[PDB]
């Protein structure tokens, strides 16, 4: 008694937008930090009939019947995510309930500190996530400082952590949890140091890998499964699996860690999993302990470095000047315009990226940034080579906003009134969808 | 630079798997009252590449570029969401990025209450959910009740909400909120009755009605939006959707409401949107707008109806002694076995039920009910007459329930020694495979 005609005959508004969508994919330089591109079998899982059980609990210990096979993709995937980290499952556990990033990390702090417990983490501004203690004087803005106590460090003026601020601020403020790992930082971690911080002042160390994961697995970048407590991480970023989250946790060095992780997932936070990313990430996780993806991620540090490098040459400035990993933060302070312009401007294009704060931000109400990175495409078969034209469309882009504010106003409502239209930017667009259009698309 | 292989050639072991839950599901009587089967359809939709996209914020204010297209297919769920609950737009809102139920409902409550906040929902043992405020002696087990002040009514020994035990309760206790829509409940709900409560203590009614949400649209049980100032449903129930939630609030009678429930989801508990989902419950809801979709809801409860009145006939004890709705738990103890039995008796029979609470236990630990439903069975073409059928194998697994328990022991270890290989369990599970195959399977 359903209806199962296809989705462009039951709904063929719907299917429309979905087809409109995956044009605009297709032909948009996607230079988005936190964005991939899933391949069929990912988006085969996503699809599959196992999102129709409930399963809540843990395997072989399931409030519903029926949960056999169930059981094995989710222990698979344990395994997987366990292999994939380089990890003993006799010293490591892994919860992969969690429904997204900021999920797992409400979730594992939880665990660790309770209600009203106290965290450290990297202050937004300085590229911190939303999830590691945020908060402003007007408001409580993320829940990790309303249901913790939370206190931020930032980074120093050329845009690096300043392990001094760290220890100073641990030491009086004495938290539970220090969080590094971060969403715009464009350079590599000393944990051991975070680690000795931490052993200083009996505060667990937690590792947010979500933007760095797949350079931790192949063993390009440091590794904070030597020092860290906790690691989470989602998995659709650079990982390139579905839209969810791994919590890791050390048993070794925090013997009961793994039951309280597992309650703080389900049932303080969550109710039934969603047995469909689960799936999807047990099948990513395989892809990720091949060295045919290791090729990959060692492709997108060579874009990175390629794509920072061309853009210096082209008197772009860049945050810390440079980047050890996918990542790159544009100050725009010598052109005088905003990130909020650069990503409007860039949008009419076909470039997608996103504004961002640089240091000598003080309100996030003008970022002077924009962050942009290179996963998305290393994944459609862009190289060093193809980094230069990418560079030159973004300068590009940077010359027509200052020509259009010069035109109609440093105001933002002003501004987009310049946009529609454009005689260069309509040049522009059809540059980068002849070049994009072209290439693998998964 | 990506493996473009279906998910056959590329994970094998995983593809066996999921061919094995779909025989599975093909093949078991699902009586899982929680659950449903999604049409191809609403599955296309999860699988769609608009789960690659980054779209953090609401429709017009993303943190990202290139959420043209998102933003048509988040504003059509959300005109489409409103239209399936017969509320228009200038006097309800409602947000539909939750990840899931759990979600919903914390991050609403925390919009009306705010840490340490006064809540109260119905005791879990008396079918409220774990989101409601659930704790027990020894641990606040949901975070509703830790992050939350929660305090929690009692059902009567009948099973019937007591009215004037929430009132008794919300004089002395003085809740901001009170909860109201459950679980386990096989009953209708007087939300006026509620709506009077709240008025006199000056609390918002919360209305949780993911399990009788088709209903709710269909306008066959009573409409708690005419009385309640927030409305949360999971869109994978009765409702027949994907594994999401919705949160709709009252504008008229709260003005501002709009903004606390939307920063409550964003940014203050989660990140970005699952795209996908949102797609795919847009898709369902214009659905369950259909005459179509009425006569399936409908039928669930013709079906629910006769189910009940069947087991009655063969002398088996039901909650409240019947049903409103999609919903009954059967009560055990006259037959001295446990529901933790009769799962498992049922799960070697290809029968999905869950173990349930009912009023007389004092420990979850030997839960004395089972809980049935029938919305899965009704998507599957099953009418009134099969109803007979289904009563006539749950009372078979009673009896042998009971043959093993005698043969066997009390002890849970024990007793599942007694099933595998049982010659009546096998000849059952060969009897529910045969019927269960043959229906239609979305
Ligand atoms: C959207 C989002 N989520 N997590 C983030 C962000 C980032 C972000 C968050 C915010 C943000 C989000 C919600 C609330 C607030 C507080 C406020 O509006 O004052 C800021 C703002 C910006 C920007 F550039 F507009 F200033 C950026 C970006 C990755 C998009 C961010 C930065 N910078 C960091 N560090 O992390
Ligand atoms: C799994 C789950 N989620 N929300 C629920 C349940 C239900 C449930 C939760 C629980 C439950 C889940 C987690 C933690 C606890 C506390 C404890 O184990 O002591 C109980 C137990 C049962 C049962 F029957 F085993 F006793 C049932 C069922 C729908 C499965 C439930 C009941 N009864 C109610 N009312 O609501
Ligand atoms: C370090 C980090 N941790 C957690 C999250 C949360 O992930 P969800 O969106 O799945 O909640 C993000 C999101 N990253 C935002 C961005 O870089 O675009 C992140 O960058
Ligand atoms: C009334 C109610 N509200 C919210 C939720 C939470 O949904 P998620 O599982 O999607 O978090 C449930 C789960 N219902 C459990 C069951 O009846 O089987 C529920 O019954
Ligand atoms: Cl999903």
């Amino acid at each position: 008694m359903f209806n199962n005609e296809p989705l462009e005959q039951i709904d063929k508004e719907l299917h429309d937008i979905l087809a409109d969508e995956e044009k605009r994919q297709r032909e948009t330089i996607n230079l988005i930090a936190s964005e991939n591109l899933t391949n069929g079998a990912v988006r085969e899982c996503l699809g599959n009939r196992v999102s129709n059980k409930y399963s809540e609990g843990y395997p072989k210990k399931r409030y519903y019947g029926g949960n056999d096979f169930i059981d094995k993709i989710e222990e698979l995937c344990q395994k997987r995510a366990l292999e994939a980290f380089n990890v003993s499952d006799e010293e490591w556990g892994v919860n992969v309930q969690p429904l997204s990033g900021s999920a797992a990390n409400v979730q594992a702090l939880y665990a660790l500190v309770g209600v009203k417990g106290k965290i450290m983490g990297m202050h937004l501004c300085s590229g911190g996530h939303l999830t590691h203690g945020f908060f402003d004087e007007k408001k409580k803005v993320s829940i990790t400082s309303d249901m913790f106590e939370s206190k931020l460090y930032k980074c120093n003026s050329q845009g690096y952590v300043d392990l001094d601020a760290v220890r100073e601020m641990a030491l009086s403020f004495k938290p539970k949890v220090i969080i590094c790992g971060y969403t715009s930082y464009p350079r590599d971690i000393d944990y051991q140091q975070f680690r000795q911080i931490c052993d200083e002042v009996n505060a667990y160390l937690f590792a947010d890998i979500s933007h760095i994961s797949s350079f931790v697995a192949c063993n390009i970048l440091n590794n904070p499964f030597l020092h860290a407590d906790v690691v989470t991480t989602t998995t659709h970023k650079i990982l390139r699996g579905p839209r969810s989250a791994l919590i890791f946790f050390n048993k070794k060095r925090n013997p009961g860690i793994e039951q309280k992780i597992n309650s703080a997932v389900f049932p303080s936070f969550q109710g039934g999993p969603h047995n469909n990313k689960i799936a999807a990430v047990a099948c990513q996780l395989k892809e990720v302990h091949s060295p045919a993806f290791k090729e990959y991620t060692q492709q997108v540090l060579l874009n990175s470095k390629a794509l920072a490098k061309a853009l210096i040459s082209k008197q772009i400035d860049l945050v810390t000047n440079g980047t050890d990993n996918h990542l790159i933060v544009v100050d725009l302070r010598k052109f005088s315009i905003t990130g909020s312009k650069l990503q409007e401007t860039c949008n009419a294009i076909n470039v997608s990226l996103n504004k961002n704060t640089i240091p000598s931000d003080v309100d996030c109400v003008s970022p002077s940034g924009v962050r942009i990175g290179t996963p998305a495409m290393t994944t459609r078969g862009a190289k060093e080579k193809d980094m230069e034209f990418i560079a030159d469309v973004l300068a590009r882009a940077i010359k027509i906003t200052v020509d259009l504010q010069e035109q109609y106003g440093k105001k933002l409502v002003d501004f987009k009134k310049g946009l529609p239209g454009n005689a260069q930017l309509q040049q522009l667009k059809q540059e980068v969808v002849t070049w994009a259009g072209a290439l693998p698309f998964p």
